[PDB]
């Protein structure tokens, strides 16, 4: 269940969170903020000799645990939750190196008797949340060890933990009883489905228990010589879903002839792709006439030979490569005798954030974004903090290198993303961000928000086929992983900056008559107050589209206001997005640009998080030819197809919006429709 994964999540939360809390407590982070409370990042890193980059990662984690509040001046303060640091006894760090492999084999004595008593005791803590963190340090190593021999199973053919010495039985039983992994029914231990499930999924946390050495020198990472030191399966299920779609397309003639996975690793991804294609798709039934060659790419020869072994009975090829240089790939593929790169489907899985960092190259594009409120945290080889806007700018030119190699078959990219501390806390144990974000930042990997990554592709002409693109975690209001099947499109989409006001005013006049143009004052307001609420569609360096939006407290706040008082609907902590306007030059209408721009903005607002719906008040264009009938009977009309007659309301409704009501005298100056504005809402379903 999700609830059990949450228990797993908070076990692995402490595995990472505890070393750093202790490290911060020893250098005096908490004692400091006990004084001089309001402090900046730079204020502290100077007063502590910290590595600003890695130390910021610690702050994000601590804020995400709501031990620190970060004010609008960006300075931190303690919270009441932060007082519990005093009772985390230091010696718990000894858990990371105990010989539990041998222990289960009966050759370490009563190794885990003193801890298990302290875990049965609430680690002498009056806080169940931290007691689960501490339990992690014991729990994580055990499950890994218990998993090498599937030791956690019910008591039918192997009575639960019956192969083991008397003491191991006694100690583990006392523990599994405390943690609820087993019940002593009928005077004999029998696992609980929690215990069973805790042992089955035991490898989710274990796999990333490889953080141990960095965690042991985490005090170095934060305050000393940091330089010396350096799991859903439906991620891939949906990835396979979109592969079938690609290899069931109309003519086999036009399916990709190559599938190149950047970041082969062991090659498991490629092999799963081929079996999906082999046994399920249409291509799999015509491989003798339309061969398909897998291609593996990776910069470590180690994993290059691991995929030669994995793909060994499969038509494949292997070569060395790097994400940062997609142009060497076509040339290496040229060297390996592939002269039709346009017939390659490109895929990759969770590596763009592990690219070798290039500094940003287009300094004007750097400064446009230097005020946007990114909440990426990233660290340089010197251990200092990289400004978010530099990283994102870096990301864009990284994506542009690839956009210039992407072909008709597109670019299918899974990727992982970080989260705002305020959101991590709200969903602390529903997501694994706290430890994953904390480590991937300590490890000099580069995580950005999902909305920002998708935007980064947008600004270079890469756009997700929303049909084959999926978001995760599906049923929560945050995006932590994205499956995007980026298409290359002949345009670009980007944020509107104040520099764009001249053209956006010119835009507003070419799209509407004077009595319907948006006030220049309004447009200025939209840009200044909604930096990430304004999307622009650029073709050949000119703006040809623009969708405006802001955040509102509710749809009920709207539906009770006139167009003139919209600016007074703005609420920064709103759970709904107001669609302010959708302007497309008449020269370039009837092309789908407006349709695509609309679809993109909706998905952009889904990845931001915390937005249940997108609503707006639109106009009718052809009521003035039917005004004899009421609006509501006109809105009911249908064109030659099964779509609404009116092209404006038609456009939003076809795009999935539902007409929610009519607003009387919303736009009085709109004489054609008698001042009536038609409210709309978009599903926005997960
Ligand atoms: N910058 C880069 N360019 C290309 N491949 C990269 C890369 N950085 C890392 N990789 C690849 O990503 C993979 C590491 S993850 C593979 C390990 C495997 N999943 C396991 O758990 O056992 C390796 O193939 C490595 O070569
Ligand atoms: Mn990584």
């Amino acid at each position: 269940s999700n609830a059990m994964l949450q228990k797993i999540n908070r076990y692995t939360h402490g595995f990472v969170a505890v070393p750093v809390i202790l490290a911060c407590r020893e250098k005096g982070v908490f004692e400091l903020l006990a004084d001089e409370s309001p402090l900046s990042l730079n204020q502290m890193v100077e007063h502590l000799g910290a590595n600003s980059g890695h130390f910021q990662v610690a702050l994000r984690m601590l804020e995400s645990l709501h031990w620190l509040s970060r004010n609008k001046e960006l300075k931190y303060s303690l919270t009441a939750e932060a007082a519990i640091h005093n009772k985390i006894s230091e010696d718990i760090l000894q858990l990371y190196n105990l010989p539990i492999q041998s222990y289960l084999e009966g050759k370490q004595g009563n190794l885990l008797g003193r801890w298990i008593e302290r875990s049965c005791q609430l680690w002498n803590l009056d806080n169940p949340l931290m007691a689960d963190f501490l339990d992690g340090l014991l729990v994580i190593p055990l499950l890994l060890a218990l998993h090498k021999h599937n030791l956690l199973a019910d008591s039918e053919d192997k009575p639960l933990l019956s192969s083991l010495s008397s003491t191991v039985q006694e100690e583990l039983g006392k523990l599994f009883l405390h943690l609820g992994w087993a019940d002593l029914t009928a005077g004999r231990l029998t696992i609980t489905e929690l215990g069973r499930f805790m042992g089955e999924r035991a490898l989710n946390t274990a796999i990333v228990a490889s953080y141990t050495p960095m965690l042991s020198r985490i005090h170095d990472v934060l305050f000393g010589n940091c330089l010396s030191v350096f799991q859903h399966q439906k991620y891939f299920a949906d990835l396979e879903e979109s592969i079938l779609s690609v290899f069931n397309q109309l003519p086999l003639e036009e399916q990709p002839k190559y599938i190149t996975d950047m970041g082969c690793g062991d090659g498991t991804l490629l092999k799963r792709v081929w079996e999906t294609i082999q046994f399920k798709s249409a291509r799999g039934k015509a491989l003798e006439q339309y061969p398909l060659r897998l291609i593996g790419v990776d910069y470590n020869e180690a994993s290059l030979k691991a995929t030669t072994r994995t793909l060994a009975s499969l038509p494949h090829l292997v070569l060395q490569g790097d994400i940062g240089n997609p142009e060497q790939m076509v040339r290496s593929l040229e060297a390996h005798g592939i002269h039709d790169p346009e017939n390659i489907l490109h895929i990759r899985s969770f590596l763009d954030h592990d690219r070798l960092f290039i500094p940003p190259q287009k300094r004007n594009e750097l400064k446009e974004r230097a005020h946007l409120p990114y909440q990426s945290v990233c660290v340089d080889d010197q251990g200092e903090l990289i400004p978010p806007h530099v990283m994102v700018q870096s990301l864009v030119e990284h994506l542009e290198r690839w956009s210039q190699v992407v072909n008709k078959h597109g670019l299918m990219i899974l990727e992982v993303h970080c989260l705002e501390p305020r959101v991590v806390y709200q969903f602390l144990d529903k997501s694994e961000n706290l430890h994953f974000d904390a480590f991937q930042g300590f490890s000099q990997q580069y995580l950005v928000e999902a909305e920002v990554f998708l935007m980064s592709a947008a600004q270079v002409g890469l756009f997700p086929k929303l049909e084959l693109s999926k978001r995760y975690p599906k049923t929560f209001p945050f995006t932590r992983i994205t499956l995007n099947y980026f298409e290359k499109r002949p345009y670009k989409i980007s944020h509107a900056y104040l520099s764009d006001l001249p053209a956006l005013v010119d835009l507003e006049v070419k799209c509407w008559p004077e009595n319907l143009r948006a006030s220049t004052h309004e447009i200025r307001r939209r840009l200044e107050l909604n930096p990430q609420g304004n999307l622009v569609l650029i073709i050949e360096d000119q703006i040809i589209g623009a969708i405006y939006s802001q955040t509102i407290t509710s749809t009920e706040a709207l539906e009770n206001v006139k167009y003139a008082q919209v600016p007074t609907l703005h609420t920064p902590q709103g759970s709904v997005i107001q669609l302010l306007a959708l302007n497309i030059l008449p020269e370039f209408q009837a092309r789908g640009l407006g349709n695509e721009l609309r679809d993109f903005m909706l998905y952009y607002c889904t990845l931001k998080g915390g937005i249940e719906s997108v609503v707006g008040v639109t106009r009718c264009r052809n009521y003035v030819n039917y005004s004899q009938m009421p609006m509501m009977e006109y809105l009911k009309l249908h064109n030659e197809q099964r779509q609404l007659l009116d092209p404006i309301v038609g456009f939003h409704v076809s795009g999935g919006a539902e007409i929610r009501g009519i607003i009387a005298n919303y736009r009085p100056e709109d004489t054609d429709n008698l001042g009536m504005g038609i409210l709309i809402e978009y599903n926005l379903r997960d």
